[PDB]
């Protein structure tokens, strides 16, 4: 039996993610939109949609008040329940400091962990431009979240100013932040779907992820001469995380290469993982060889409790 997947977008931006997920088209993950705003649910892609609040807020947003976000929730918990059932794994998505996202989020978390679902968190936090007010909320809003996921990733905006140049159209930067999500959501199917040489499954994800907190992820190609440090090293450098590696205790981590992959590769690319968490670690280490692939290798790495 194959892990079933859910990708939930709660509120604006985590809706603005999934409709970008669902534009690539991804096959074997189900979809769900979740609102309070119903125009912006009207025109979501999304084949799951729950208008949430609709008493409370008479399908209008939030107006950025998360005890709106939340009561809404709360309001539709059975709408909830009923869209989320059967999930071995939910991703839920969002943007901390509006209302719908900060307050819905986590209730909507909590309803996926009590259901036995793997649950993963994916939010931003605001811009500084937006204000104290929007950060403070972000802020409370990521301690709900942390309290209710299995694991949390944190995208603070603030860190695609540092990846733009002056002319970055705003939605060139914001697909780089909804990568995060899609590239982690594609690297499970993968998982899930291919027998490994060194075999990585379902169990090995929990196991690192189930009931942990703040965490690190990333995914580096390479090749030519030093393809498997350089590799290792992006993988783990990921600057628009919160979350660096240093101080984690779990690591999941998959190498993926051609028929070339060496043994001293994989031990060069292991031992910059090791390091660079400075811990005693638990590693799950994974090996894939993919006979399509020439000089390219590909390191994917989870780094978890801190
Ligand atoms: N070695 C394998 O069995 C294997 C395979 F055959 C294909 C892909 C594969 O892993 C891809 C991968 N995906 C992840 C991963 C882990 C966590 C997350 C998160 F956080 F849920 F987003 C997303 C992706 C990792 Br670490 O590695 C394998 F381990
Ligand atoms: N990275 C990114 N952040 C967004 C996006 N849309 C909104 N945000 C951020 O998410 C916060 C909440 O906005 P929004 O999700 O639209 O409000 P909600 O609908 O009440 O949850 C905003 O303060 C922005 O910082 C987006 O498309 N990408
Ligand atoms: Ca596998």
């Amino acid at each position: 039996h194959m892990a079933t997947l859910k990708v939930i977008g709660v509120g604006g931006g985590g809706n603005n993610a999934v409709n970008r997920m669902i534009d690539h088209g991804m096959n074997n993950v189900e979809f769900i939109a979740i609102n309070t705003d119903g125009q912006a649910l009207n025109l979501s892609k999304a084949e799951s949609k729950i208008q949430i609040g609709e008493k409370l807020t008479r399908g209008l947003g939030a107006g950025a008040n998360p005890e709106i976000g939340k009561k809404a929730a709360e309001e539709s918990r059975e709408q909830i329940e009923d869209a989320i059932q059967g999930a071995d794994m939910v991703f839920v998505t969002s943007g901390m400091g509006g209302g719908t996202g900060t307050g819905a989020a986590p209730v909507v978390a909590k309803i996926a962990k009590e259901m036995g679902a793997l649950t993963v968190g994916v939010v931003t936090r605001p811009f500084s431009f937006e204000g104290r007010k929007r950060q403070t909320q972000a802020a409370a809003g990521v301690e709900a979240m942390k309290a209710a996921v299995d694991t949390l990733i944190v995208i603070p905006n603030d860190r695609l100013l540092d990846i733009v140049d002056k002319s970055t159209p705003m939605m060139e930067a914001f697909k780089e932040a909804d990568n995060v999500l899609r590239q982690g959501v594609q690297g499970i199917s993968d998982l899930i779907a291919v027998s490994g040489e060194v075999n990585l499954d379902f169990a090995d994800v929990k196991t690192i992820m189930s009931n942990q907190g703040s965490a690190l992820m990333g995914i580096g190609v390479s090749s030519g001469e030093n393809r498997a440090v350089e590799a290792a090293k992006k993988a783990i450098s990921s600057p628009l995380l919160e979350t660096s590696i240093v101080g984690a205790q779990g690591v999941l981590m998959n190498i993926t290469g051609g028929e070339s992959l060496s043994l001293f590769e994989a031990q060069e690319a292991a031992d910059i993982v090791q390091d660079a968490a400075d811990e005693d670690v638990n590693m799950i280490f994974g090996t894939v060889i993919n006979p399509e692939l020439q000089d390219e290798i590909v390191v994917t790495v989870i780094a978890t409790g801190f």
